Protein backbone atom coordinates (compact mmCIF):
# COMPACT_ATOMS: atom_id res chain seq x y z
CA UNK A 1 0.00 0.00 0.00
CA UNK A 2 1.29 3.54 -0.27
CA UNK A 3 2.72 4.95 2.95
CA UNK A 4 0.10 6.58 5.06
CA UNK A 5 -0.15 8.14 8.71
CA UNK A 6 -3.93 9.22 10.43
CA UNK A 7 -3.30 12.46 12.28
CA UNK A 8 -5.72 14.01 15.44
CA UNK A 9 -4.63 17.29 15.89
CA UNK A 10 -5.30 19.95 18.18
CA UNK A 11 -8.19 22.60 16.50
CA UNK A 12 -6.49 26.31 15.89
CA UNK A 13 -3.06 24.78 15.70
CA UNK A 14 -0.90 25.77 12.77
CA UNK A 15 2.01 23.72 13.56
CA UNK A 16 0.41 20.36 13.10
CA UNK A 17 -0.59 21.56 9.80
CA UNK A 18 2.64 22.38 9.17
CA UNK A 19 4.60 18.95 9.67
CA UNK A 20 1.25 17.61 7.70
CA UNK A 21 3.15 19.08 5.09
CA UNK A 22 6.34 18.09 5.81
CA UNK A 23 4.98 14.98 5.60
CA UNK A 24 3.00 15.16 2.76
CA UNK A 25 6.69 16.86 1.11
CA UNK A 26 8.61 13.11 2.38
CA UNK A 27 5.90 10.94 0.64
CA UNK A 28 3.72 9.98 3.18
CA UNK A 29 -0.25 9.67 2.77
CA UNK A 30 -1.98 11.37 5.44
CA UNK A 31 -5.48 11.93 6.46
CA UNK A 32 -6.13 13.74 9.40
CA UNK A 33 -9.36 15.72 11.49
CA UNK A 34 -9.44 18.07 14.27
CA UNK A 35 -9.71 16.29 17.54
CA UNK A 36 -13.03 16.13 19.40
CA UNK A 37 -11.69 13.98 22.74
CA UNK A 38 -7.97 14.37 22.72
CA UNK A 39 -8.03 12.81 26.15
CA UNK A 40 -9.36 9.50 24.72
CA UNK A 41 -7.32 9.22 21.79
CA UNK A 42 -3.77 9.70 23.62
CA UNK A 43 -5.04 7.31 26.46
CA UNK A 44 -6.02 4.54 24.28
CA UNK A 45 -2.74 4.43 22.36
CA UNK A 46 -0.60 4.85 25.46
CA UNK A 47 0.94 8.00 25.39
CA UNK A 48 2.34 8.84 28.48
CA UNK A 49 0.80 11.30 30.53
CA UNK A 50 3.85 14.17 30.34
CA UNK A 51 4.77 13.20 27.29
CA UNK A 52 1.34 14.91 25.34
CA UNK A 53 1.73 16.92 22.59
CA UNK A 54 -0.68 19.04 19.97
CA UNK A 55 -1.28 15.91 17.85
CA UNK A 56 -1.46 12.33 17.47
CA UNK A 57 -0.51 10.54 14.58
CA UNK A 58 -1.18 6.81 14.30
CA UNK A 59 0.67 4.27 11.79
CA UNK A 60 0.76 0.81 10.75
CA UNK A 61 -0.34 0.56 14.60
CA UNK A 62 2.14 2.94 16.65
CA UNK A 63 1.62 6.43 18.00
CA UNK A 64 3.53 9.28 16.83
CA UNK A 65 3.22 12.04 19.42
CA UNK A 66 3.86 15.67 18.51
CA UNK A 67 6.56 16.90 15.41
CA UNK A 68 8.72 13.90 15.42
CA UNK A 69 10.92 14.41 12.21
CA UNK A 70 9.76 11.93 8.99
CA UNK A 71 13.06 10.04 9.23
CA UNK A 72 12.55 8.82 12.66
CA UNK A 73 9.03 7.85 11.93
CA UNK A 74 10.83 5.47 9.38
CA UNK A 75 12.91 4.26 12.47
CA UNK A 76 9.92 3.45 14.62
CA UNK A 77 7.98 1.64 11.86
CA UNK A 78 11.13 -0.70 11.78
CA UNK A 79 11.69 -1.49 15.41
CA UNK A 80 9.33 -4.55 16.40
CA UNK A 81 10.16 -3.58 20.31
CA UNK A 82 8.60 0.01 19.82
CA UNK A 83 4.86 0.95 19.79
CA UNK A 84 5.69 4.80 20.02
CA UNK A 85 7.84 7.60 19.60
CA UNK A 86 6.73 11.25 20.99
CA UNK A 87 8.41 14.48 21.18
CA UNK A 88 6.56 15.50 23.87
CA UNK A 89 5.44 19.25 23.54
CA UNK A 90 6.29 21.72 20.70
CA UNK A 91 10.51 22.73 20.80
CA UNK A 92 10.84 25.47 18.14
CA UNK A 93 12.91 23.69 15.42
CA UNK A 94 11.44 20.71 14.73
CA UNK A 95 9.17 20.17 12.08
CA UNK A 96 6.15 21.75 11.65
CA UNK A 97 7.35 24.01 14.40
CA UNK A 98 10.21 26.22 12.48
CA UNK A 99 11.06 29.28 13.48
CA UNK A 100 14.74 30.49 11.76
CA UNK A 101 17.97 29.90 12.97
CA UNK A 102 16.74 29.03 16.75
CA UNK A 103 15.99 25.32 18.21
CA UNK A 104 14.70 24.17 21.21
CA UNK A 105 16.88 20.69 22.14
CA UNK A 106 14.82 18.09 21.98
CA UNK A 107 15.00 14.05 21.82
CA UNK A 108 12.54 11.93 19.61
CA UNK A 109 11.44 9.38 22.61
CA UNK A 110 11.23 5.78 21.48
CA UNK A 111 8.66 3.72 23.63
CA UNK A 112 7.56 0.28 24.42
CA UNK A 113 4.86 -1.66 26.00
CA UNK A 114 6.80 -2.53 28.81
CA UNK A 115 7.34 1.76 29.51
CA UNK A 116 10.92 1.61 28.60
CA UNK A 117 12.13 4.79 27.11
CA UNK A 118 14.33 4.65 23.84
CA UNK A 119 15.60 7.90 22.36
CA UNK A 120 15.24 7.33 18.89
CA UNK A 121 16.64 10.39 18.05
CA UNK A 122 18.73 13.59 19.50
CA UNK A 123 18.54 17.40 18.06
CA UNK A 124 21.03 20.10 19.67
CU1 LIG B 1 2.32 21.57 16.98
CU1 LIG C 1 3.11 24.37 18.06
CU1 LIG D 1 -0.03 22.30 15.64
CU1 LIG E 1 0.50 19.42 16.52
ZN1 LIG F 1 -9.40 11.73 16.24
ZN1 LIG G 1 -2.52 18.33 2.90
ZN1 LIG H 1 -5.05 16.53 3.35
ZN1 LIG I 1 -6.12 18.00 6.16
ZN1 LIG J 1 16.14 1.52 8.23
ZN1 LIG K 1 7.28 23.95 7.89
Amino acid sequence: EPLAIDVHRDANCGCCKDWIKHLEANGFKVTDHVEADMSAVKSRLGVPYSMGSCHTGVIDGKFVEGHVPAADILKLRERADLVGAAVPGMPVGSPGMEMGDRQDAYQVVGLTRSGQASVLAEYP
